[PDB]
């Protein structure tokens, strides 16, 4: 159950900016079927992400694919990220006409989406479910860095203010899946709590969970797999919102790219974290976590960003 209530914060950026930033494959967001929400990770646009992957993937399990695409490369602060996605939301349900829709993440996504749920009262009733790969909610432990870089560290003010404002608990139905052998975000080992990408009440996947302690998928293979896939599929289709142990196995431990992707796409979701590697050297950096908006700041007293140590807020 998260804090918050009442009326939604308000946005930083323009509606026009926000607008410009969601696109649908062959669809409007104003007049839309079925759509899906994605939301990049961190270092990507919603291109980069999921040409190779969830695009195509989502599309022929008869959805209408929409993502954002928060410049530059969602490596500008969480908190404006998420406007992006607020702003998409409002619009995919109302473009579907009142209904519900799925939102499926990778990496920082997950965590955007989750602030978003946890900040944005209203769109609470607007997301049908949530499908994460890889998320960071707890950031991770692995003299500059990117605003959303500082804010997805362990220990982070942003962090600290999705937990005390209740966003480690789960909000709409949602399944995470990842894995211990992630490079990017620890600690993922534990198959419990202890794990960044577990919310409490979740279906929380560990693919060595299903496949053994010995299976091997990255942070990128976390969203391409096969095996990604099958879970993936499991919780878009699932009467509770979830995905359901029943509908994975053993059998379904396929660690390379998803089988129904061309081998060109197939190629390109093996190498999905390298333009994302670079897009982190060569963008905005800082010495310090980014401030955060006034909605957060109660939920994080006594951390220190940019401006300083956060005080209480009258």
């Amino acid at each position: 159950m998260a804090l918050p209530s009442g009326s939604d914060p308000a946005f930083s950026q323009p509606k026009s900016v926000l607008d410009a930033g969601l696109t649908c494959q062959g669809a409007s967001p104003s007049s839309v079927s079925k759509p899906i929400l994605l939301v990049p990770g961190t270092g990507t646009t919603g291109p980069q992400s999921f040409d190779s992957n969830w695009i195509p993937l989502s599309t022929q399990l008869g959805y209408t694919p929409c993502w954002i695409s928060p410049p530059p490369f969602m490596l500008n602060d969480t908190q404006v990220n998420t406007e992006y996605m607020v702003n998409a939301i409002t619009a995919l349900y109302a473009g579907s006409g009142n209904n519900k829709l799925p939102v499926l993440t990778w990496s920082q996504g997950g965590l955007v989406a989750q602030w978003g749920l946890t900040f944005f009262p209203s769109i609470r009733s607007k997301v049908d479910r949530l499908m994460a790969f890889a998320p960071d909610y707890k950031g991770t432990v692995l003299a500059v860095s990117a605003p959303s870089v500082w804010q997805q560290t362990t220990g982070s003010a942003l962090t600290t203010a999705l937990r005390n404002a209740g966003g480690l608990t789960q909000i709409v139905p949602t399944t995470n899946l990842y894995s211990a052998t992630d490079e990017i975000v620890q600690p993922q080992v534990s198959n419990s709590p202890l794990d960044s990408s577990y919310l409490f009440n979740g279906k929380n996947v560990q693919a060595q969970a299903v496949c053994g302690p010995l299976f091997v998928i990255d942070h990128a293979g976390s969203l391409t797999s096969q095996f990604s896939y099958v879970v993936g599929r499991s919780a878009l289709r699932s009467t509770t919102g979830q995905a359901r142990s029943a509908d994975y196995g053993i059998t379904d431990c396929n660690p390379l790219p998803a089988n129904d992707l061309t081998p060109e796409q197939k190629v390109a979701a093996a190498a999905l974290l390298a333009p994302a590697a670079a897009a982190i050297v060569a963008g905005p950096k800082q010495n310090c976590e980014p401030d955060l908006m006034p909605y957060a700041r109660p939920f994080a007293v006594g951390k220190r960003t940019c401006s300083g140590i956060v005080t209480p807020l009258e």
